[PDB]
């Protein structure tokens, strides 16, 4: 019936720190969240997934996403110097200290395999590990290595389902889904 505001939804659905980091992200790119509200939600979603992924194993992962850009490269370059890891061409989302690799996390409602192939074709690296989550609960990962166990990943998928559900109940899902890409 009633169609809600996506900005209202974001500020209610996501933790204050995620929202703030997403605001900083958009401002850093010169974007108005009051107009590009679906993107604001997507940024929040992706940041939450990255944080959940890291939290699945505390201190196993360094978080790169959410930091300001200069600081993100500072962190990446430090990790590369310390661990000997090869420097990525584009900023990744995490660094896995156990498997010794950077990780790019994708969140999509497009077809998960195509999305994976596009990510992989962009970053080009033979080292950076890619992990894609769909709002459908589908996932795809480099070399069928999913990194975390089923329960951790289920928690992330459950979060995505809950977001899609709350959006839909406020009439926001169709627009949000369409806005991707
Ligand atoms: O420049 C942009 C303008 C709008 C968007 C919107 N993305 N929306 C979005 C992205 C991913 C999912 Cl799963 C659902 C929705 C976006 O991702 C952009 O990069
Ligand atoms: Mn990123
Ligand atoms: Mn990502």
């Amino acid at each position: 019936g009633p169609l809600g505001s996506m900005e209202d939804f974001v500020r209610q659905c996501f933790n204050p720190m995620i929202v703030e980091l997403a605001e900083k992200t958009m401002k850093e790119y010169g974007e108005d969240l009051k107009i590009e509200t679906n993107k604001f939600a997507a940024i929040c979603t992706h940041l939450e997934v990255c944080f959940m992924y890291s939290d699945a194993s505390k201190h196993r992962f360094e978080i790169i996403e959410g930091r300001d850009r200069t600081m993100a490269w500072t962190v990446v370059n430090s990790i590369c110097n310390t661990t000997g890891a090869e420097k990525p061409k584009f900023l990744p989302d995490l660094y896995d200290y156990k498997e010794n690799r950077f990780i790019e996390i994708g969140v999509t409602r497009r077809e998960v395999h195509i999305y994976y192939l596009e990510k992989a074709n962009k970053i080009k690296s033979e080292k950076t590990h890619i992990h894609i989550f769909s709002f459908t609960g589908e996932e795809m990962a480099t070399k069928a290595d999913y990194t975390l166990d089923e329960e951790s990943r289920a928690r992330i998928k459950t979060r995505l389902f809950t977001i899609r559900q709350e959006m839909a109940s406020r009439g926001l899902w169709d627009s949000f889904r369409q806005s991707e890409r």
